């Protein structure tokens, strides 16, 4: 019941107690494991009280006041709320602390070591498209700090009953545009087709090119979404080049600074926060390995190995991996010289091993999922390869949430 | 109950039924997942006829002969068998169906598009160590096939009563010896230092440098396992160099063209073959990444590296990345040159995905281990990595097994 991970790489051995406190399930059977599987799967009063118990249970003992008056006072108020409203709500300090613990507890994120230090920002009275798209501007001149990338979240207000929901429709705060062509083929992102389509659809002018900063699409306690293009000042942007490579400029590959999350849905103490975009810094494969080289995005590999002078006739010459070694290493240097945060991914493995040291130590454990964190290329030449790791849902989290353009009752 | 599984490179989706026959357990839970543990964990005749009889039931079902006669009799036959013996023996036949179906089973083997040509040898009759000694030479000549390597296994007299077992003490047929130097060091393959020094141990005259096939160390019938020295001409071995690199050649590096794992348990309708070596063939990345390159192994990022002028002072120029490239574009070209069959992941991975196909199809499933099939190189520009995958144990299966030299009673 207190299980042992080990890394075969430096024999060490951590003990893991953090599982037991877990609550949710995994998808995972005795006989079937669903670790590889990449999304698996109104609330009543009643189901409520436990879930802000547990809550305000840890987080009282977090501020070393566990079981004290001002504990079983909240805990009492919380109580007579959620008979009252069958809701309730947070105070700013439980929001913060929810805020990080959803971060922490996130075990896909290899960026992990600095949960503590995120920027919770309260837009718990937003009521307007026009007042978020206020409050995501703010985020962004805040996060991005002129390259100086800031750890940040900003939370609308909470469900209630579920017709009235806040959503970001865009998948992430930034993100570039994708145009299918009169040909079949794909300009910009072929991942945002479908999103900018729907932006088209609701009025916006695209000015058909690769990298056209999408607008955001804002969804108001239930209403219409509502258009509004984030100014351009505060997108920063990434033109790539390489070290060595001066064609690499010529190739007009460029990508944006913040990395900001904003479909998935914050739970804390059985409260949903539809919309609260959260943002960081990028690790460079994210760029350089996914973005530029999935076959369905943008699918850079074919020029780059062409620009290499490279034998692109047989599988084995391992052209594709030569290449794309060089256009991450463009991604890291190009960034760095832009002062613009980035992380490689052998800093940022052996940030997350050392990372799980400690809350293996001062919390019993750290939940992760091996599949997410080992990155993209280079595996087994980072730490996290070699180190197991046990996965396992702790709450407060983040959590995946439908698309709202299939729940959403138009008008 | 039917479960989905998605590539998420092609949107294609198979259905696994397969799952259902499932009987051995995976170390996962609803509430924690083990697919990143990497060694997760006598027999009475009770146990033993229902372990027949669904093996049996597999077997003539498979030769479109389910539930006749031969069948019944068959059933009928080994009941009175495990009745009067407590054990049973396989036909030939079964023999080859079940080790064919233990690889086909193998969810961490990306090989397996070829497990219905594999090559058993029944080494059944062996009674002495110079007789596996006997049968491995040979299943090494036949499997080698100069060059052109052929899918084989050899499988040696089931256990009995547990203190009578046959044991390949080497996890492989061919490895090279590791010595710890004075200075702490360690010169040749560090991961069978501790083996080496059993050979030593038991007599072997090392030649203290790199690239030392080892001694054979086996054990029959439950004996002290006794030492012999393969044929060199029988051990066929690839010289490592580069293409474009004439110095890669002073490298010094060579591997050896035969994978032949020997240290695994054969599962067969509840019968357990301890000594069952293995042979196939290589994939690159096995030698170009984890072997030459993992930090506990031999370790050469450092001096191939060096040799190719590379910013070692930074994390982020991707130094290790680039030469890590390079020492698997020469693997793969060493082999091809010298007519060695080795498959490069891109190769094997795609083979995966059109073998995944198959199964699903004409059997309902393929149990997979993401954690093992996405190679340790430039997994996502691999189709494997987009590609969901359902880990379940089904039987006939290899299985792990303590090392002899934990289990042993010496004389
Ligand atoms: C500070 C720098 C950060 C870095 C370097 C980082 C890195 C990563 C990476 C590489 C992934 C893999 C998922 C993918 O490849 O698309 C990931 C996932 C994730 N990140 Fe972090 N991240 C950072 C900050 C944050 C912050 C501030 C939050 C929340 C406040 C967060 C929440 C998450 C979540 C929830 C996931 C998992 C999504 C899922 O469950 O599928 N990250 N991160
Ligand atoms: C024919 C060419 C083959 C190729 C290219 C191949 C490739 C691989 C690779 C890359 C692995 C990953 C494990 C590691 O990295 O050490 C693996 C595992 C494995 N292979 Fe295959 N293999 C082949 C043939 C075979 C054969 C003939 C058998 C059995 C008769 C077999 C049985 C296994 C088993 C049982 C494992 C998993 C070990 C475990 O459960 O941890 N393979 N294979
Ligand atoms: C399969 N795809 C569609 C999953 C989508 C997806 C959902 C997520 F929650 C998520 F975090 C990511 C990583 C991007 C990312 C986010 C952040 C954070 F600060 F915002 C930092 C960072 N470095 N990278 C991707
Ligand atoms: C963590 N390590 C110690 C696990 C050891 C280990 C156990 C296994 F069963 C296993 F198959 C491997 C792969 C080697 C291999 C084997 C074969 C086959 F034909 F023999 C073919 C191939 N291409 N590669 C490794
Ligand atoms: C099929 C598989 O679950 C899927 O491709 C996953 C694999 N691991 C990943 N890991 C990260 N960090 N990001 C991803 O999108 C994925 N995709
Ligand atoms: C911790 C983790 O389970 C371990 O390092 C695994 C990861 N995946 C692997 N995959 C393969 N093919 N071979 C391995 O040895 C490993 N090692
Ligand atoms: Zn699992």
């Amino acid at each position: 019941r207190f299980l042992k991970v080990k890394n075969w790489e430096t024999d060490v051995v951590l003990t893991d107690t953090l599982h037991l406190k877990s609550t949710l399930e995994t998808g995972c059977t005795e006989h079937i494991c669903m670790g590889s599987i990449m999304l698996p799967s109104v609330a009543t009063k009643d189901q409520l009280f436990p879930l802000a118990k547990e809550f305000l249970d840890q987080y009282y003992s977090s501020i070393k006041r566990f079981g004290s008056k001002a504990h079983m006072d909240r805990l009492e108020e919380v109580n007579k709320e959620i008979e009252s409203t069958s809701t309730y709500q947070l105070k700013d300090t439980e929001l913060i602390y929810g805020a990080k613990h959803a971060w922490r507890n996130a075990s896909r994120c290899v960026g992990r070591i600095q949960w503590s230090k995120l920027q919770v920002f309260d837009a718990r009275d937003c009521t307007t498209a026009h007042g978020m798209f206020n409050y995501i501007c703010n985020h962004v001149k805040y996060a991005t700090n002129k390259g100086n990338l800031r750890s940040a979240i900003t939370i609308f207000p909470q469900r209630t009953d579920g017709k009235h929901d806040f959503r970001v429709w865009n998948s992430q705060l930034i993100r570039y545009a994708g145009y299918k062509q009169p040909d079949g083929s794909t300009l910009g992102d072929p991942a945002n087709v479908q999103f900018t389509e729907i932006c088209i659809q609701q009025g916006w002018k695209a000015p058909r090119g690769r990298f056209d900063v999408l607008p955001l699409l804002l969804q108001a306690n239930g209403n219409d979404p509502e258009l509004f293009q984030i100014p351009p000042e505060l997108v920063l942007e990434v033109p790539i080049r390489h070290p060595k490579f001066d064609w690499f400029k010529d190739l007009g590959l460029k990508w944006y600074g913040l990395p900001a999350v904003s479909n998935m849905l914050l739970e804390i103490g059985g409260l949903e926060f539809s919309a609260c975009p959260f943002s960081g810094w990028y690790m460079g494969t994210e760029i350089g390995v996914r973005d530029y080289c999935d076959n369905s995005r943008y699918n850079i590999l074919e020029e780059v190995a062409k620009k290499m002078d490279l034998d692109m006739r047989k599988t084995s010459s391992l052209w594709k991996d030569q290449a794309l070694v060089e256009i991450n290493i463009a991604v890291l240097y190009s960034f760095q010289s832009d002062k613009v945060t980035i992380v490689d991914h052998h800093s940022a493995t052996e940030s997350f091993i050392k990372h799980m040291e400690n809350e293996y130590r001062c919390r019993g454990g750290c939940p992760a999922d091996w599949v997410w964190i080992v990155p993209p290329m280079s595996g087994s030449i980072t730490p996290v390869f070699h180190q197991e790791m046990l996965n396992y849902r702790l709450t407060p989290s983040f959590e995946y949430q439908p698309d709202p353009w299939n729940t959403h009752v138009w008008k």
